[PDB]
């Protein structure tokens, strides 16, 4: 609830949270196109329980102390579709984070008897845990964010960890751990195609 | 032109003390597990090639093996997606270095969907592919003579792509792009084998 | 506040102001077969006016004398299709519009669902029912139900137009709604010249 | 056929103290954002063409941007809505007084489905375009002789064709729709380039 | 509480059917006449009653329904008599040939909207609720149970009300003669369908 | 070497066409009767030769013409009469109500193909040669080209034969009936696409 | 709360299986055989109890279960049969050749819909309410929780009551040989599944 | 190339003193309860052939369906699921002894999904079918030549055909699954005859 949920303006105001080996990591936008709908929330977990949500303004360049948390190559940035919130924050802030663990590929990789791999049916068949995405489709650039907006923002994040470590358990049961190894290490590239503007082309696709 | 056609394995390397091999397969078909190895086809791009015919339950080839095994040797392929999947699948190794004119045709003839080997031999190199041996018995105990030139069509022209592809990607400054794909394809080709060949693992849905 | 008249409004004693929330209700998609039946108008004031159109009615003239205001913006969601069967109808375009769809489209990139119920409970929490929506509006006397539907349609949107503005210049967008809502008559217009399938600017 | 090429800019604006210029781009692809403008092609309708190469980061054109801008000369283009954009992002002017013959043939050609400017030229003029040279290298430090000749015949009958479109405009009575056309077009390649290039921003869904 | 009286192989008579017109619909084991028999024939003569007829396997005849279908002095209503005329004629060797089809007649006068099935025309036109539960379900069976048969009779039990009101927006809409060349081709496209031609628009051109 | 003569408006007389058919083809601005003019008629009476008519902008009438289309005594022959019977009313205000198309004739026995267009037709049953490179040409042309009005000529020059043949072939396998309820609703198929129906299957169930 | 009896790796015995056809099932981690392992093999006598066997990781022998597998004089039963036969002969090295499938004989009896799924048919035949919940769950989990345990178990207990009136349907259809060849074929395709054929119907002609 | 047209059967049995003979049909179209058999046609696979016209309501063949129910000759067919069902519809009898070429290029020319007849002859044989009669009046009284020698080209090459298959069947190990295709056949073929033309009967969905 509100009680583990901090709310910030522009960054977070310093690390003291985040002196760990992962982070849980989301965002909010006006949209699904870099180049067009702007970066508005950035959303974290330690695993806690806690969540640090992060309003971005409008022409906003910079934010040192989460850039500094996407940069650190001893801080695995734990994402569900990855593919995107990489897209978003390189492009807002100029840096792509390279140590990375995506719980959707990891679904992709484990829940092989589905083709369900949202974050909302993953965080039901593996915690028990609800997941409402009705704020999912709000102004996340409104200057004050609803109650349910910081907390669905919230949600996003505090199960991150958990996932992982199911999806590890599972990785090493099925000896998938070095696919899923390289999976998470070109997804950065993969998010770099598509701000580049391939994000229409499986570029490994024989046609 | 000169195409050497062997039985099994290449009798020795003397034609491949060199830093980078154009290499392609034939097969039954595009099934690993169903549609066995039938051809390899090498060229140091000097304009000859070697073709190799593999037998039924084949499942090593020392001298070609040694060469996908190379780390200091470049293997070209023209998607190397499949090519890299049925090599492993067959005698155990996968190549870790490797090129793609397939992909890098993709980061580079931005101006066009058509990534087909014949349609970028013809543009880069005025040279035509001809497909008509493709829908054939690469299986059969003696290959045609028209196998035999298709499938080294297939490796002889591979080094001018590569070398044609490396300038555009310099130009358009993707070359750490395109190293981190090639990087990345034996792992998708091991997924295709482990069973994720209908899926782009890297989709939303 | 529901005002019902048959054929035209009174007067336009309602109407000295800015602009004006329209909507049509009609047998169907196509002007040239379906004809218009309904015209509604709300000024904002959280009434509306429901005219009912005559089977071969020609003229509405004080309706038309606000369609033609140029002091007057239109209001619709979805005009492209307002502006076609008005225009077909009564033989005047407006010119001066705005259309909440073009704006939704143009503001509401996070969504695919830019229809006006969609729209409504999202922006002002309010729920449009569309029940009424598939119902004979050529109808002698509409029902209580059909009547209260067509004024739903034109109830809020002053208030959504604000709120698009507001998106429109927060994220810099508003010379290009502009241009859009300029265009708009001449898209209608070519949908009843015959180009109604067809992306008049696509390459194919 | 006289075809002068450039580098940069034209050398000045003897060629074009007209009313109406045809315009043409060549890029390396379809999206603006990515696949830079490598050339520019104009004709003032005497069957002479001047094509004109950008290099990689160029900013500015001075005498072809004062074309695009002075509001006393048509723009003539065959799906201007791209040009529109990529000369737009690239020079930073956005032409405001256009004439399309794409959007002319959609508005005049009522019986066909076929509004590519080969099919236009074969029908009206009797003029066969060639297609070879639209997937080629147009970024080229040095363009070739086929490309130069393809990129010239993109603009060489547009004045033509303008002529016998506006005709038919005439003749059907469309000409206030195909001006209002034109004029929304800029704004057309505005929202293009500005995200909206897959939406039709005036479709109900 | 609605009548509906069900009979084994035919009307015993027709004393409840001296009437103008008689709403028609058919149940059988699926839609394709050469492989799914026709399994119950409904009818109401609009009274708010239904007469339900059970028609056996391999069943050939059924004189005084027959005589109903052939009697050109009465209009048969269905809804979708494409269909129900097809099988009709199929089994009992006679295809009737004064027919209403409340299907196109909504397709010729709610212009409004693509939902031209019972359920949705019932509900619109005279707001009553047709459930659709029972028509997948075992129509051959010896003993329809009682939601099968009401069912059934929901069916029929409307289309003289439905034909009244799609009647007078044809007059309004000045479409009678349309929707009557239509009515009148219907049986042909039933004939069309038996023949081989049921995947076909015969009119469209390609 | 085939005579085609070429009218402005109307036929002069009607001394060519004191026949039981006549074949008829109509070139237009487009597929859209209320965008799209009528711009050429075509007419043959079977004997080799051709009558190709311009129709001018805003033409209403053409008496000679419309004689033939309104003489219930003489077979209008179309390809695909569903559009040419369209414009056709719609231009002169007469639909033709006695009509034979070869499309539906083809549908109706070429049941081993699903090219029914006139020159898979003419090819397979008279080995006759159609171009169809001016179809996609301004028919509303002041003046037509030669190859335009060769074109248009053809569209007219082999419907009779085709015709003979498909009649044959509709005896044969005695579909006559069918053939015959088909062409007898084929004018209220064009009304249905005049007022709005062009887009739907009357008959299908959505 | 019905009885469930939860095995590691084999039957114990076959004492409750001395009976003339078993109801048999499969759970895995995903469709695809070369990929997915087998998990647990779900059985039924036809008493309303269930015996749920959790198959390990690698486990290449189930003595007592493959004995009912291979024994010719026991007709084993599956709804879709086709995926449960390939993964059994994938993981076990026996391929069972007397079977009944529920879906093929849905498929040959209900032929009024397209709706041929095991909850469906329960719902329709039975009146029995299958849930799906926990189709997708982790069926490789060391303890099976007892929503997996249920769901699991629902899969064999009714398809003894579904094969009897599939039996009656195709009996008054006269479909039966028509059945047992499929049945009889349903090996082969299973085992063309796992030879490389999962995506192609054999019998199309492209 | 010998043909012999016969009408309505054969006149004995003297050329099919065979093992295997080879078999297709001609009708009205692909609907066997609206398309009739028109024609017959028959090989013993020695370079000639029969061209048997069925006349319309003709319910008999003695000589022919003595062949068809022959279980010491194996009918050979191309897509023997459409002959088997209008042969079992016109006569009575259903064969089931069958092999069935397009069957058996799909269980072996895995590397193509081009199983028509006019490919299989190009590829295994070289030899070239034109389908130019395929769309023509097989009800005609009188077939002409090219209708004769089309309807000839289905049946004079099915022995080699089988002969080809049947060897790339033992080499990738399928002839089991080959047989067993081959006996549900006359099944499939009935199963369209009852109903199930448009259905997969082993698919999920
Ligand atoms: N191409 C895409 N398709 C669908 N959702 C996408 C997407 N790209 C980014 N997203 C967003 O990334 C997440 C996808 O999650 P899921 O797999 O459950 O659908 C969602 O964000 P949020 O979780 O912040 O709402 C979604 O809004
Ligand atoms: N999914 C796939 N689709 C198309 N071709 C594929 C393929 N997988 C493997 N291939 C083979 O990889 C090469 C693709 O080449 P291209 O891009 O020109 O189509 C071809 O081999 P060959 O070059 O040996 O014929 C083709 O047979
Ligand atoms: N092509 C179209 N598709 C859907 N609705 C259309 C339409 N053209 C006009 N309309 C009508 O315009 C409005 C579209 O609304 P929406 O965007 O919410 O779906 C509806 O009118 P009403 O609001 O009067 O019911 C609808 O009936
Ligand atoms: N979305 C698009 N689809 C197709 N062609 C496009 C396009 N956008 C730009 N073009 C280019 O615009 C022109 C379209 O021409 P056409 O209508 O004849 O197909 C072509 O340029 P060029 O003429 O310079 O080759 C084409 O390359
Ligand atoms: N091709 C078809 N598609 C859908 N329903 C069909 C049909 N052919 C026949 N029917 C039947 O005709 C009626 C269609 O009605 P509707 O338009 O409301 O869907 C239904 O019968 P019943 O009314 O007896 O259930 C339906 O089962
Ligand atoms: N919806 C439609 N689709 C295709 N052709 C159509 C058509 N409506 C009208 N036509 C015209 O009707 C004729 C159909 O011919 P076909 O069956 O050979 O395709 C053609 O005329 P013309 O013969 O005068 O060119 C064609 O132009
Ligand atoms: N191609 C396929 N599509 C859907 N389900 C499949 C399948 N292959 C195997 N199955 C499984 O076979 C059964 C199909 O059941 P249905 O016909 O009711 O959809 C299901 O198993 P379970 O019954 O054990 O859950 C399903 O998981
Ligand atoms: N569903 C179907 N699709 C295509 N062809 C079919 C068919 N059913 C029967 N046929 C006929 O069976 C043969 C299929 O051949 P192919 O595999 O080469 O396409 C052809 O006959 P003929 O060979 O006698 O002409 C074709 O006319």
């Amino acid at each position: 609830s509100m009680t583990e949920i901090r709310v910030h303006q522009g960054d977070l105001p310093n690390l003291d949270n985040y002196r760990i080996d992962a982070v849980a990591v989301d965002t909010e936008t006006l949209g699904l196109q870099p180049h067009r709908d702007r970066l508005c929330v950035v959303q974290l977990s330690s695993g806690d329980g806690t969540a640090d949500v992060i309003q971005i303004a409008k022409g906003q360049k910079s934010a040192p102390n989460l850039v500094r948390l996407l940069s650190d190559r001893d801080i695995t940035k734990i994402f569900h579709f990855g593919r995107f919130d990489l897209a978003i924050l390189a492009h807002t802030f100029g840096v792509m984070p390279d140590v990375v663990f995506c719980t959707k590929i990891a679904s992709k990789l484990t829940r092989t008897y589905t083709d369900r791999h949202g974050l909302k049916e993953i965080c039901g068949e593996l915690l028990n845990v609800n997941i409402s995405k009705q704020q999912q489709s709000s102004d996340w650039a409104a200057e004050t964010l609803s109650r349910a907006q910081i907390e669905y923002a919230a949600s996003d994040v505090l199960y991150l960890h958990r996932l992982k470590d199911i999806f590890e358990e599972r990785l090493k049961r099925e000896e998938r751990e070095s696919v899923a190894k390289a999976c998470f290490q070109f997804l950065p590239m993969r998010a770099n195609l598509d701000l580049l503007g391939w994000s229409e082309i499986d570029i490994f696709a024989h046609s």
